[PDB]
């Protein structure tokens, strides 16, 4: 789970329309094919959206880079300086030689920047925003000529940024929105004076009138520290499994579904927690009762039970007491089980996305998920294929079969 604490903290957000980022945004979103916020999205968006400064701790595969760009985005397009006005500002005897970027991204690596820049185009599609990009490593004459095209967005490592300002060809007299991206491998990698030079040096505005967001894997002091400098009233958020994973599949009719389990529950030892998904509520309640009444201790949790018989439910499962926990998947969003060695679909979900958050519980290190499939699941048949081929698992030859079938 993710933690947000400082004072009036906006709550988290469950959807993107859950904040008003406007048809671009939206539309945008719906392209990306995002469907809905990562837990540092939940929390960083709307924080982001009340112009709050922000120290998040989080890293890659969290969601971070949208979590700062959308909301961003989103106020460029909702209330970004005039117009008119601007061009008068940034014209200059020879034309717009030099940028004045309205938000600019710190990142450590050509490599990061670039991946920054890749998710910004996504988001400023069909707006008046063009984002740039530059990094050290690389002809500086062929970076200049691409910020005279337009960087109302800049994604840059500090000390090319320090470069293209002393040549004059960046001003950040105007830049409202500051990121720092992977601050701490910034400051491991030596460039805090070149940041402090950008930030502190030249002419961006201060804190309170710019506004702040810093991303870090990591919090360190020297990471507070910076945040204290740089960052006015923030909010500290701080976030709570890829290829650890072993992924079996199995064809599996309903009415063996039950017998299957028993058997994986049989080669179960120790105190290896299990956990096992299903599509209902009712399921739940009935899976659980079979259980009981096969001598097994297990317990439930769903979306119709009490805040108390959850807490009952996450106590006997953490202390092993009932070392099988049947979820539903909505019910298990959001709460914290981890130590999972074992993950069973007893169904499968309709998307290949819940499918890959279910099975991120086991192995955070050996881990594995064991997913019963049968005529109910031919949906998803090329995604989970995908999947396990990508992941370089057992691909079912019955299921690289069904992939490529055009007559059924
Ligand atoms: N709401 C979302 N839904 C699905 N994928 C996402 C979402 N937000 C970010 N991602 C993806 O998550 C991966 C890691 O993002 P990052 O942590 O921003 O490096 C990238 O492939 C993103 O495109």
């Amino acid at each position: 789970m993710v933690e947000a604490t400082g004072n009036n903290c906006p709550p988290h957000i469950e959807s993107f329309s859950d904040v008003e980022m406007g048809e671009i945004i939206m539309g945008n979103i719906e392209l990306t094919r995002y469907t809905r916020p990562t837990p540092v999205q939940k929390h960083a968006i709307p924080i982001i959206k009340e112009k709050r400064d922000l120290m998040a701790c989080a890293q890659t595969g969290s969601g971070k880079t949208a979590a700062f760009l959308l909301p961003i985005l989103s106020q460029i397009y909702s209330d970004g300086p005039g117009e008119a006005l601007r061009a008068m500002k940034e014209n200059g005897r020879y034309g717009r030689r030099k940028q004045y970027p309205i938000s600019l991204v710190l990142a450590p690596t050509r490599e990061l920047a670039v991946q920054i820049y890749e998710e910004a185009r996504k988001f400023s599609y069909r707006s008046r925003v063009r984002p740039c990009v530059v990094y050290g490593g690389a002809d500086i004459g062929q970076q200049i000529r691409d910020l005279e095209r337009g960087c109302h967005l800049l994604v840059a490592t500090p000390g090319r940024l320090v470069d293209m300002m002393e040549r004059g060809k960046i001003g950040l007299d105007f830049c409202k929105y500051l990121v720092l991206d992977e601050a701490d491998r910034m400051l491991d990698m030596g460039f805090e004076p070149q940041i402090r030079r950008i930030v502190e040096q030249d002419t961006m505005p201060p804190k309170g009138v710019r506004h702040t967001m810093m991303f870090s894997a990591t919090f360190p002091k020297e990471i507070q520290m910076l945040a204290r400098d740089f960052l006015d009233e923030y909010i500290f958020l701080a976030v709570g499994t890829s290829e650890n994973i072993t992924q079996k599949v199995v064809w599996v009719e309903e009415s063996d579904k039950r017998s299957f389990l028993l058997d994986l529950l049989n080669a179960t030892g120790k105190d290896s927690l299990t956990l096992v998904f299903v599509e209902t509520k009712k399921g739940a309640d009935s899976l659980e009762d079979f259980l009981y009444h096969e001598g097994y201790a297990c317990t439930s949790i769903h979306g119709d039970r009490s805040q108390r018989d959850r807490e009952e439910a996450l106590h006997q499962f953490r202390s092993g007491k009932s070392p099988i926990l049947v979820a539903t998947a909505v019910a298990a969003r959001g709460l914290d089980i981890s130590n999972v060695k074992h993950v069973i679909n007893f169904d499968l979900p309709s998307d290949i996305e819940e499918y890959v958050h279910r099975i991120g519980r086991t192995g955070r290190n050996l881990g594995l998920a064991t997913s019963f499939f049968n005529e109910r699941n031919i949906n998803i048949t090329k995604d989970l294929l995908d999947l396990l081929v990508e992941a370089k698992q057992e691909v079912p030859s019955w299921l690289e079969n069904m992939a490529y079938e055009h007559h059924y």
